[PDB]
């Protein structure tokens, strides 16, 4: 059943048109010929049906129990999205050169956060499609609940890691409505750390109910 | 006598060629026709002869005692600097256009941190002088020791302020070799804060002897 909000270490196998596209197995990543030089592998810690992952796996994680695995089939409606017509627009040649780009069929461009694909350069105006690569297609998914965590101190720690990979270890210290985080002496030097902290905060609050204050204690010592 | 290292709230009147050039009196700033839209006025907290201010006032603060004032006269050797010949160099026209600037007599330019003044555009090469405006001249100074602070908790606080004006209030909490700084809830949002903190640290250590660890405790709460 897995209540809404309880942290789960899930692990996913993602197929589309038979070919595998997304997963958490690095050894399987080589053996399929796809690898992200940025993504972190192993059981991805997510929250119970809080809309963290795809809505289809989201409802499926709810149905599932700790340890249980299945071949979940996700319709495009409940997976990546049904291909919106209005998301196919014809953007002029100006708004194109205005971004230092010659319109090239196939080449993809971004307008206002939303990226998109040049379909055909119609002498004058350009046809661009703003739908996700995997929109409309149906995904065969294989998800397993690797473990569940339900002890505040630890939950916090996982969040911290979910946001800053480099932060494998930290002292948490719950004192009723407060969550003390004592970060390693290298922490204050992480590029864009304050941002993280103030995001790490959000989540700790947004999820952990017996928490109304988050604290980051940084230390400096001389050599 | 004022021992080396004890924090002092000094206040300065600075004359050069009769005209007043530097001071801590905002009301006198208008009444003389010079004002920095950035500088903060009132007794500037500095450390006892640690080379914080001009070496001349530095040795004079040592001679002086709390409350005492004088008309200290500073030679260019012990004030701003004696005008170095080698600091007058002839930089080529390339290194000039290479910085998007047409060489103009009077206009000042910077090369490698060190700013300097275009003296004469000698058809081909440019004569540039890299000496501080007030170098060579002699300064008439009027300095008064407004107060002295010698209690750790408080000393810390002044440093914090010396670095981040916005931080008028903070909880310090000395626990033997450690200095706990508890910063207001807006602190983590100050632009370039980590930098400050890690600088604030330095000083706290560099000065306060019974301190080997500095700590910054930031907090986040939701609205």
């Amino acid at each position: 059943m897995v209540e809404k909000g309880k942290m789960v270490k899930i692990s996913y196998d993602g197929y589309v048109d038979g070919k595998l596209f997304d997963t958490t197995n690095e050894e399987l990543a080589k053996k399929e010929g796809i690898y992200n030089p940025a993504m972190i592998y192993g059981p991805v810690a997510i929250f119970a049906g809080e809309g963290q992952v795809l809505p289809g796996l989201d409802e499926a994680i709810l149905e599932m129990d700790v340890g249980e695995e299945r071949e979940v089939v996700l319709p495009p409606e409940k997976a990546f999205g049904k291909r919106d017509p209005s998301k196919i627009k014809l953007i002029p040649l100006s708004e194109f050169t205005k971004r230092g780009i010659k319109p090239i069929k196939g080449l993809t461009i971004t307008i206002d956060g939303i990226p998109g694909k040049i379909v055909s350069i119609n002498s004058g105006r350009v046809l661009v499609d703003f739908n996700h690569e995997l929109a409309g297609k149906e995904v065969k998914y294989r998800i397993k609940i690797e473990e569940v965590v339900d002890d505040k101190k630890n939950i916090v720690k996982e969040i911290v890691k979910m946001y800053v990979p480099r932060l494998s270890d930290v002292k948490v210290t719950i004192r009723n409505g407060t969550v003390k985080i004592e970060l390693p002496e290298f922490a204050p030097f992480i590029p864009n750390i304050q941002t993280a902290k103030m995001a790490i905060a959000n989540e700790i609050l947004k999820r952990l109910e017996d928490a109304e204050k988050v604290s980051f204690v940084e230390t400096f010592e001389r050599k």
